[PDB]
């Protein structure tokens, strides 16, 4: 067992025991127990009083605020530095570069960032060593998927962060029954710490500890391991949420036949009773959750919300593509959320919410950019900083990518179907971005293998910049995107494959004036519409060189009689040779050796089609 008492941590066990653990998550939390030396463990239960208390610790020690206008909600405001653009600090080890990413033709890979097994176990080295000392180190097991789901799959998250725990209690399925579930199978290592072990070495900035220095979240597919340092925050400390829900299930369900997308999940039903499930990509800033709970103008048609931010399919024996929302709540952006752009989650997110880095109103309420409403004579305000704020200051009053992080459970749209174990049939795929020019308001794409592409060209606005996202999931490709690609492609040579419509919209495009063309929002019920009869068959489309457009008189516009459907579905010529051109430049740069043949045809024919308007 030991010759000496530095290897069994029994002694130091606050909650639980090691020896009820099942054999390999004791060897894991015993294991960097040893390396991180933590003053405690504390295995999690996931029970309502483990969470209370560990809320009010927080709130005594100043770690968070009670929002005392709302039922159980909660404020973080972090160190400013914690939530600065690390992709540079996001990487993928394997043994092979190109496994992770393609080698480029020309420049740096823009797909992922490779670091070898070496530089790994060099920067492991410098960091963890007694990290948590003084700490606890909390275990949290987890279940990615409703518990049972044969498309759910375990980790277990060692953390020395409360903020973590509470907040994976709301995103994940936590505590002892996924211990029980899990038994002696396979789970995802999750190693995380803030790397600020007592006594501190630098000073504490707004209680919120973290080492913006050694930053750093790396991904270990091939050892089944997700390792993070340094940061307290978000997708970088819950490691549910984008290092296993993407990063590690990407690479997990191109080796099992399945797929882990950037993907929202909804439900929505007609005035028919005819209810079908779509899916859609969307980068950052460009809407997955303000459709995923959209409140639609249309009559007599209704959208539920299954996820708004990832989705796990697979094709079953009978050929549908089924789909799980992995997570158990919402990690939305807050600012610009008000009544007018998402209304359901107003309702959502006044109970059992924990909010980071937004503003806090004199009566204990919340505020943010673009919450489109105003605060009664009397009402103050103090920033994200914790400074007075007033409305016409210069500075924003709440972090442009501040959030909320609320349980699913609450929303009043969830989809009954939401955490069915089989999931739900995805009949329709949706892929689009911010494009103020050339880019209609959707299409629809002539093949899978066109769809792939369609998928593969996304651009979004980011002077401004337009900037690749494939599949909006430029940050989080768990392996070679060439390979992805393939592998999307393979779908469709699968036996009784029932492939979905994949379809493609733009809810950004500007008139000259720089005013949007459509107004969007509850609004692009119209457009849901118009995919659902497509998916039935409905003769609504005529084509185009990009793609099937609806017919004039197909969209319902009733309501809107100002809209400009002209400019709006505007295909010209010289707009579309110069996006093809970027787009055979960037697959050629980024993809190069790994260009499935399939994807340069649809180039090529996308080329060739508009070579003849
Ligand atoms: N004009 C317009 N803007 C929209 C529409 N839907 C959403 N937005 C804008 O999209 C932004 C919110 O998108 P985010 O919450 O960042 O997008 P997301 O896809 O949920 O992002 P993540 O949660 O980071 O994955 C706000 O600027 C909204 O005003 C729409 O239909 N029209
Ligand atoms: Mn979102
Ligand atoms: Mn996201
Ligand atoms: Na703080």
């Amino acid at each position: 067992p030991q010759l000496h008492n530095g290897l069994d941590f029994s002694a130091k066990v606050i909650q639980g025991s090691l020896d009820s653990l099942p054999q390999e998550v004791r060897k894991f939390v015993e294991g960097n127990a040893q390396l991180c030396q933590p003053e405690y463990i504390h295995i999690c239960d996931g029970s309502e009083e483990e969470y209370g208390r560990l809320l009010a610790h927080m709130q005594e020690e100043g770690v968070i605020r009670k929002l005392k206008k709302y039922d159980n909600c909660w404020l973080a405001l972090t160190d400013p530095r914690d939530v600065a653009r690390i992709q540079s600090k996001t990487v993928i080890i394997t043994q092979e570069q190109r496994d992770t990413v393609p080698i480029p033709k020309s420049g740096q890979s823009q797909l992922g960032r490779w670091m070898s097994e070496e530089d790994f176990e060099k920067a492991f080295n410098a960091r963890f060593p007694g990290c948590m000392k003084g700490r606890t180190m909390y275990v949290i097991p987890f279940s990615m998927g409703p518990l049972g789901s044969p498309l759910a799959k375990i980790g277990i998250e060692l953390t020395d962060s409360p903020y973590v725990v509470a907040s994976m209690r709301i995103m994940t399925r936590m505590g002892t029954s996924v211990l029980e579930a899990l038994g002696d199978g396979e789970f995802i290592k999750c190693l995380h710490s803030v790397g600020c072990p007592l006594p501190l070495k630098k000073p504490l900035v707004n209680n919120w500890a973290c080492n913006p220095e050694l930053t750093l979240i790396a991904h270990l597919p091939d050892r089944r391991e997700i390792i993070s340092f340094g940061s307290g925050y978000g997708g970088n400390s819950l490691l549910g949420k984008k290092c296993f829900a993407l990063r590690i299930a990407s690479r997990l369900a191109k080796e099992e036949g399945w797929l882990a997308e950037h993907m929202l999940i909804l439900g929505i039903t007609n005035p028919e009773g005819k209810k079908k499930y779509l899916a859609a990509a969307f980068p950052s800033a460009c809407g997955k959750t303000n459709l995923a709970m959209m409140n639609p103008t249309l009559p007599g048609w209704k959208v539920e919300c299954v996820g708004d931010d990832i989705a796990w399919m697979k094709f079953d024996a009978q050929g549908n593509l089924r789909a799980i929302n992995p997570e158990n709540g919402f990690f939305g952006v807050a600012p610009g959320t008000s009544v007018k752009t998402n209304p359901n989650a107003i309702k959502t997110i006044q109970k059992n919410t924990i909010f980071t880095n937004v503003a806090e109103t004199s009566d204990g309420g919340v505020y943010w950019e673009g919450i489109d409403e105003p605060l009664a004579p009397g009402v103050t305000i103090t920033s994200w900083k914790n400074k007075e704020w007033r409305p016409q200051d210069e500075e924003p009053c709440a972090h442009p990518n501040s959030r909320f992080c609320t349980p699913a459970s609450q929303c009043p749209i969830i989809d009954p179907a939401w955490e069915s174990p089989e999931g739900v049939p995805i009949e329709g795929i949706i892929f689009g971005g911010r494009r103020p020019a050339g880019v209609p308001l959707v299409y629809e794409a002539l093949s899978w293998q066109h769809g792939v592409f369609v998928g593969a060209a996304m651009r979004s606005e980011a002077g401004k910049v337009i900037m690749h996202d494939p599949f909006a999931m430029r940050p989080f490709f768990g392996y070679n995107f060439g390979k992805y690609l393939a592998h999307w492609l393979s779908m469709a040579h699968r036996p009784a494959a029932k492939l979905p419509k994949i379809f493609h919209v733009n809810w950004f495009r500007k008139d000259k004036n720089g005013k949007f063309l459509w107004p969007g929002f509850g609004e692009n019920s119209r457009v849901l519409e118009w995919m659902f009869g497509r998916i039935e068959g409905e003769d609504s489309a005529k084509l185009t060189p990009i793609g099937y457009v609806p017919k004039e008189d197909a969209l319902n516009l009733k309501g809107l009689g100002d809209v400009n459907v002209e400019e709006l579905f505007g295909i010209s010529k010289e707009f579309w040779e110069k996006e093809v051109e970027e787009i055979d430049k960037y697959l050629e740069d980024q993809v190069n050796a790994d260009l499935p043949y399939e994807i340069e045809r649809e180039l090529r024919a996308l080329k060739q089609r508009i070579s003849q308007m």
